[PDB]
């Protein structure tokens, strides 16, 4: 425990007041407000940047965390921007591309924050696109990345759970993010095609289980994005739909991991069968990990079958306060899944609606996450009934 880096991403999960809050376009609140009203949980890193094709580059990833990779969310970037009086940097400089949205100087805006009354500049741009997709910010000269002070990413997951990330310049986690430019091993696909290698480590005691089997642990979350920069070649005389300017395409790894490592789950994760729903339930030990902070759940499944129909559903659980280790669901509904918790045995009891078919060419999956600020765990349910 002791030896693990001190200086590595770390989060706070969140407890907002109003959970149907969202975030209003073209921005109006500062930084801290936009996350007092809208996120559920933050992560925190340093802002880095790169001299990369001329300019300085940051990548962030629009999650750090790994829940569901191909559900869509929305993803709102907001970022400070107040250049020293000696660097020469025009707001005009800076452009920001991400999923669903072409390289543009990002909409700028001026707010008021109620905490200190000071003004601040803020600039800003709304995404579209899997966990997996990244917003990278371009701006010119030695001196064009100390005009950024921070840049937050609100991610709005399909749950409606607000995922929110807080990069800081100098921010003390400096190992949290690291980026390298590598050599590019697979046939180009851009033009000037330019590989960095972007390693999140965050400090976090992680576990993930199948049912009850645990399958993988530790006490530091990695993850390695490599990703491709440059731009489209176009064709002359030809419309094309990929956008203009600078773009990003995912690389895959190196040694290939389409294998299962674990292979001791059960084919079908053992569960009580209601007819009318699954019940699975299990012990675990994190609401006393919270420190008197909440536990967000976040769940979410397919029925296999259809290609990308997702159900997703998440969680606030407090663990002091009104109605202590009561979930609050943070969208109006959610049919499929129902999570509740018993104190006295520390049991977690997640029951999934299906249908009523069960014999046959059935592939159901469903995940549910459960985290802390210090610990999170995974589960996988795999079904041989159809979700609903
Ligand atoms: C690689 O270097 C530069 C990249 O800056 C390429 O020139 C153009 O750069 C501007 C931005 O400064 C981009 O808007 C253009 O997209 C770049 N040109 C093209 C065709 O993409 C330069 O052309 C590239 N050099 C080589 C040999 O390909």
């Amino acid at each position: 425990a002791s030896k693990v880096s001190s200086r590595l991403l770390t989060q706070d999960i969140l407890f907002r007041k109003d959970r149907q809050a969202t975030i209003s376009l073209p921005i109006k609140l500062p930084v801290e407000d936009i996350i007092t009203q809208t996120c559920d949980k933050i992560t925190y890193g340093p802002l880095k940047f790169l001299d990369l094709l001329e300019k300085e580059t940051a990548v962030l990833p629009l999650s750090t965390d790994i829940t569901c990779p191909a559900c869509l969310g929305r993803a709102v970037l907001v970022g400070k921007w107040e250049c020293p009086a000696h660097v020469a940097v025009n707001e005009s400089d800076l452009t920001v591309f991400g999923p669903n949205k072409e390289e543009h100087v990002p909409q700028f805006v001026t707010v008021q924050q109620p905490s200190d009354g000071k003004m601040q500049r803020l600039f800003f741009a709304k995404f579209l696109g899997t966990e997996e997709s990244l917003a990278v910010l371009r701006v010119p000269g030695p001196d064009g990345h100390l005009c950024i002070q921070e840049a937050l990413i609100h991610f709005k997951e399909l749950s409606g759970a607000g995922v929110c990330s807080l990069w800081k310049a100098n921010d003390s986690r400096e190992e949290g993010l690291e980026m390298k430019q590598v050599d590019c091993l697979e046939t180009t696909v851009l033009e000037n095609q330019t590989c960095i290698a972007t390693t999140l480590s965050k400090k976090i005691y992680h576990r993930l289980y199948c049912g009850e089997r645990l399958m993988t642990g530790g006490q530091v979350s990695t993850r390695v994005l490599l990703t491709a920069l440059g731009f489209y070649k176009r064709q002359p005389y030809t419309f094309h739909r990929v956008p203009k300017g600078m773009v990003y395409v995912h690389l895959i790894d190196s040694g290939s991991e389409d294998y299962m490592e674990y292979s001791e789950c059960e084919e079908v994760t053992p569960g009580r069968y209601e007819d009318k729903q699954i019940s699975y339930t299990f012990y675990t030990d994190l609401f006393q990990t919270a420190d008197g902070e909440p536990v967000l759940a976040s769940v979410w499944g397919t029925s296999g079958l259809k290609d990308s129909a997702y159900e997703s559903c998440a969680f606030v659980i407090p663990t002091k306060g009104r109605r202590k280790l009561v979930p609050r669901r943070i969208m109006s509904k959610c049919y499929p899944f129902r999570l509740t918790y018993h104190p006295s045995t520390m049991t977690v009891r997640l029951d999934v609606r299906v249908e009523k078919h069960h014999g046959a060419t059935d592939q159901g999956f469903v995940f549910l996450k459960m985290e802390s600020g210090t610990y999170s765990e995974g589960r996988e349910y795999y079904l041989d009934r159809v979700l609903w």
